[PDB]
RNA sequence: AUACGUCCUGAUAGUUAGUAUCCAUCG
RNA sequence: CGAUGGAUACUAACUAUCAGGACGUAU
């Protein structure tokens, strides 16, 4: 029954129009949500593939895609490698990049001719001399407006500037929002110049957008807005939460009149308990109690390697739990077979929405696909769990669910056991089993929330509210399909704020709109203007060799230091000390000192230069702290941390 | 009625310090 | 799990501008 589809594409006049537009010089593409820019970005790549069929050792050039997260990354060279003939590579941190040597990376380059990657690498192999701007024959910005202040854009482009004008490569980006955070509607201006004259480019937008011709093709949803309030609480509810109150105000005051080995511990349990109330009152007693049953689980590990006190405390801890787990005995809703009026008053209205949308969608043909917003990640692992179990309860109305969650990902060579995990493989594998049709329900946080191309959805719940003008934007974005949907929950004492910001928002939109047209080209001058370095780097080879910028010295020292040799269980770091003296004019001077650990030949103390600002002079002290140790003859030639043994310091 | 200086309050812009959360890199 | 970096929201202090209130001086 499959049938392949070609896409056999035939571009859309403005679409056209907007590649002459950018072939002619450097250009910014602005244009709502949905209405197809990574095709006019392939088309680019696709207009001057000529210049790229050369060998790398014979100064032949490569196209570089720059992207933010994994499934981003994967997501684009799927469609590059789909719609062009070329040969594509996809770089993640999964991988181990940071281990390879020259030669590796050469043969990287040689292989292929179009590279994806993610920010942060192409920073790192930059900065240590793998390759030079002068190779690189296009560079594309994904979600430009992320290029403000110290993001790894604007290092990027602070190196793009020193390079003469002969041999510089050409700048394409592309972006839906062109302000990162909220402001008034008088700084507009002024923000999107800073803009232009950081990416040294001019931002266009089509003259036949306005007319018919993308509206058809940009998304927009229907908004409603549902309000529910949460002080009508039941009785026994609010006994529990009382009850774990005073558990707080008796676990305080022991705090405050028994003396503690460590105070952190204490102060982690009382945090652990303020969640486990924070959960009891945005979800309910079910899942506090589940989350207390994982505690229990959590310190049946931790009993191993315990303080006594720090284990009185857990146990009394306990009984407190247990205590809790009494009084849910008899609100034992599962066993009572009515486990609908429990729940939190938030929780009821998401799922009468959920009943309300199955009864409209039971005459629609098309099935249902929905995402569900959420701040932070046990949250929505706890409501993962929970609808889970409400679909095997197997009720009248809850027999088509089907759910996952997707998250951010850690990566260590210790177990990390724990009840969330996360890889690269397995995000994939969610996503295509999403894609497919085999999970209806999507529990995500903001890692998918930006740039992702979602499978035909109708309906986007936002279980918390929007922050600024780039989320709500994005969020409102993310449905594709036609009639869908777009839900806000809000509590019922912020409704006014809610309202007025929404109207700000609308304004800001409206003049955005209006601003981008006709505008002038951005001068040169303004481009020489930015300049945040208040010390110059440290170049040993000539400019075109390694260098160590003022911001990446630290990161440089603590990967030296881990990488030393030493006991597992120590996690060695340099201890930093700072002396404050005031000057001649009075103003504000301040000197940072450093050491090392016993473990490294660097015996004596380093100090730096005085600096107006704290994080200034450890700044300082970190790169001539990377000098000295240069110098000494550590790092080699790459200037990264060498490879040394037992046998390699015996040696040396 | 206005200007100058002083004290108090609100907003705007900038700087500094603290708390919470998210995303990337490493062990 | 731990370590590092970047971004957002909240609070406090300082500086400058604006707005208002009060005081003294001069016009
Ligand atoms: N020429 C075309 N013909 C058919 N579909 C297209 C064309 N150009 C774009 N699309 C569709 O429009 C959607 C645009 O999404 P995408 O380009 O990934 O991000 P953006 O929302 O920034 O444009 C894609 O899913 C693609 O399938
Ligand atoms: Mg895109």
């Amino acid at each position: 029954m499959d049938e392949t589809d070609e896409d056999e594409f035939t571009p859309r006049p403005y679409q056209v129009e907007l590649l002459e537009r950018a072939m002619k010089k450097n250009t910014i593409v602005c244009l709502g949500t949905g209405s197809g820019k990574t095709f006019i970005a392939v088309m680019l790549i696709k207009e001057l593939a000529h210049e790229i069929r050369g060998p790398f050792n014979e100064g032949g050039k490569r196209t570089f895609f720059l992207v933010n997260t994994v499934p981003l990354v994967n997501q684009q060279a799927k469609v590059i490698r789909k719609h062009t003939s070329l040969k594509v590579g996809e770089y993640v941190g999964d991988m181990g990049v940071d281990s390879w040597n020259k030669e590796k990376w050469n043969q990287e380059f040689e292989k292929h001719q179009v590279l994806v990657m993610t920010a942060q690498i192409f920073l790192d192999i930059l900065n240590h001399g793998f390759i030079s701007l002068s190779q690189v024959n296009l560079l594309i910005f994904d979600e430009c407006h992320h290029a403000v202040k110290n993001h790894p854009y604007r290092q990027i482009m602070r190196h793009y500037k020193n390079l003469e004008q002969n041999d510089r490569p050409r700048i394409l980006g592309l972006t839906a929002s062109v302000i990162n955070s909220k402001c008034k509607p008088n700084q507009v201006e002024k923000k999107i110049k800073e803009l232009e004259a950081t990416l040294n480019s001019r931002v266009v937008t089509a003259s036949d957008l306005e007319e018919v011709a993308v509206q058809k093709y940009a998304t927009k949803p229907k908004e409603i807005i549902v309000s529910y309030n949460s002080d009508r609480k039941s009785d026994t509810s609010e006994v529990i939460e009382n009850i774990i109150n005073q558990a707080l105000e008796q676990l305080s005051n022991i705090e405050e009149t028994s003396n503690l080995n460590d105070t952190n511990s204490l102060k982690q349990i009382k945090k652990v308990l303020r969640d486990i109330k924070n959960i009891l009152d945005e979800l309910g007693p079910w899942c506090a109690h589940r989350v207390i049953k994982s505690r229990i689980r959590q310190l049946e590990k931790r009993e191993s390697e315990t303080a006594e006190e720090l284990r009185t405390i857990r146990e009394l801890l306990q009984s407190i739990f247990e205590q809790i787990i009494n009084v849910l005995k008899n609100l034992e809703k599962l066993q009572k077979n009515n486990s609908v009026e429990f729940v939190s008053p938030k929780v009821k209205k998401l799922l009468e929405i959920l009943k309300q949308y199955f009864s409209n969608n039971n005459n629609s043909s098309k099935e249902l696909c929905g995402i569900i917003f959420v701040e932070r990640r046990y949250t929505a692992y706890v409501l993962y769990k929970l609808l889970n179990e409400l679909s095997a309860k197997r009720d009248d109305d809850f027999s088509f669910i089907k759910c996952d969650f997707v998250v951010g990902h850690n990566s260590s060579p210790s177990s990390k056991e724990k009840s969330t995990e996360m890889n690269s493989k397995k995000q994939k594998e969610v996503l295509k089993k999403f894609r497919k049709g085999e999970c209806n329900l999507l529990v995500a946080t903001s890692v998918v929330e930006e740039g992702i191309d979602i499978p035909k959805c109708n309906l986007v719940v936002r279980f918390d509210l929007p922050k600024n003008f780039r989320s709500y934007v994005q969020s409102k974005g993310r449905a594709r399909a036609k009639n869908s949907k777009y839900i806000i929950m809000v509590e019922e004492d912020e409704k006014n704020k809610f309202q007025e910001d929404l109207n700000q928002y609308q304004e800001i939109e409206k003049i955005l709109l209006r601003l981008c047209h006709n505008r002038d080209a951005p001068s040169e001058e303004d481009f020489d203007s930015f300049e945040d370095e208040l010390l110059p780097p440290y170049m040993p080879y000539g400019t075109d060799g390694p260098r160590v910028t003022m911001s990446s010295a630290i990161s440089l020292l603590h990967r030296y230091c881990s990488k030393l040799p030493s006991d597992r269980f120590t996690t060695l770091t340099p201890k930093f000390t700072y002396i404050e003296q005031n000057n001649e004019e009075e103003n504000k001077m301040f000197r940072c000192t450093l050491r090392l650990p016993i473990n490294s030949p660097l015996r004596e103390p380093i100090t730096g230069q005085p600096m107006p600002s704290k994080k200034l002079a450890k700044r300082s002290a970190a790169l001539e702290a990377c000098k000295k140790l240069h110098e000494m003859g550590e790092l080699d030639d790459h200037l990264l941390p060498v490879k040394i043994s037992r046998k390699n310091a015996e040696l040396k």
